[PDB]
């Protein structure tokens, strides 16, 4: 299949980049989209841009410009289930929104009008992907990522996603945006982050000081992962 | 020049599409996208589906696949403030994210991610548009709208998107979203919307009531304005 492999910024895309066989380099809409291999795996690499409608725009031409068969997203999130370190990665079996409110109509909170509560990873991806990591692994972990057009940076924020979404491990800005344009397709998606911050009043600092190593974290796991998909 | 309208919803498009001269429906990607003209102006119209993501996929899909050269939304909204009517129009000069908050790293509250804060419509395009409006007409108003992707419904809501930005006129779903997907392209960009509720706690009741006038006089509005605007 051809996946198309978005990231947010450019530190969580560098490790794939210099991991791609046969690399080509196209330029569409401003942007550049990366084509080549891993794994014997046809891929399209793109820095989206931060947030829903950066990250929804590079669905939609990785869809409609490179014909993707499947999309796969990397990057940073913060931590904000308990006992989740920084370093982590968190793959998601189930994404949704935590700042999305059209329950007038009586939509469950967090769900976008016309679409489902939770955008659920491809069940293939998922079964594959931790095969791939070891059971005495204990710094990965697989559950519920939260997405908002919103960088979370206080306990009072965190409180309130959890109040809405108990089982939140982390929480990030394209991850169900991504999962949203990839249901609209029709295209299985999975979404896999590496832990940067713990989305608290040091977020910010945290953020800076480790999105390079979490961009890269995220970027292993994946490598992993399409090296065993097969 | 080719121009891209975008609705979210079929109410929104309706009209146009009944206005729409040799029209041609084609499927893109599963949604329907109308090709034609109005008044010796190319268009491509269609309806992208509720929210920031849908509108942005809707943006990319008409730059990538119909290299459109301008974009303009029609549709309904919440009017917020004092004054005006439903069924009122406002023709937003300036748009701006009422839910979005990356203040951690020092952008303005509403700012998103390498973004700026406003996003403006096209100024010849809201030059023109005036112009063909009557001054002693004061159903219509110039001004900002502001974006969520939320459905607002409540007067405590409304107080608190006024407490970021005070001037707001009215709040919908994909006006700042089809903005920032513009701003991206570099491609001029304009929003028009109708009344269809007071965004308060009847906001969903007067929504299913006024829908279809609502989408039908923000669209007369952009009929007018295409047929002077040549
Ligand atoms: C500079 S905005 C933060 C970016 N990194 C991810 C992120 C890391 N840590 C957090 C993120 N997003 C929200 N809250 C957080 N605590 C998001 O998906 C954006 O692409
Ligand atoms: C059924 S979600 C509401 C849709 N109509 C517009 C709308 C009308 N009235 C309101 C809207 N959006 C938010 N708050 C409001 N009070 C938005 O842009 C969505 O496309």
């Amino acid at each position: 299949m051809k996946i198309g492999i978005i990231a947010a910024m450019p530190e969580e895309l560098a490790y794939l980049v210099q991991h791609l066989d046969n690399t080509q380099e196209q330029v569409v809409l401003g942007n550049t989209y990366h084509t080549g291999t891993i794994a014997s795996h046809e891929v399209v690499l793109v820095e989206s841009g931060i947030g829903k409608v950066m990250s929804a725009m590079s669905v939609a031409i990785l869809a409609d410009h490179f014909q993707v068969d499947a999309l796969i997203n990397t990057g940073s999130a913060g931590a904000v289930a308990e006992g989740i370190a920084v370093g982590d990665v968190v793959i998601a079996d189930k994404l949704a929104y935590h700042d999305v409110d059209v329950t007038a109509f009586g939509y469950a909170y967090g769900q976008m009008a016309q679409q489902p509560l939770y955008f659920e990873s491809d069940k293939t991806f998922v079964a594959q992907i931790q095969e791939s990591l070891s059971q005495l692994d204990q710094n990965w972990h697989l559950g519920l990522i939260a997405t908002g057009d919103s960088f979370v940076a206080g306990n009072d924020k965190i409180e309130a996603i959890k109040s809405h979404f108990p089982e939140v491990l982390a929480v990030e800005m394209e991850g169900a945006a991504i999962a949203q344009a990839a249901h609209t397709l029709n295209l299985p998606v999975l979404v896999i982050r590496a832990m940067s911050d713990n989305a608290n009043h040091e977020a910010n600092i945290f953020f800076d000081e480790f999105i390079i190593e979490a961009g890269r974290r995220s970027a292993q796991v994946l490598l992993a992962f399409l090296k065993a998909l097969d």
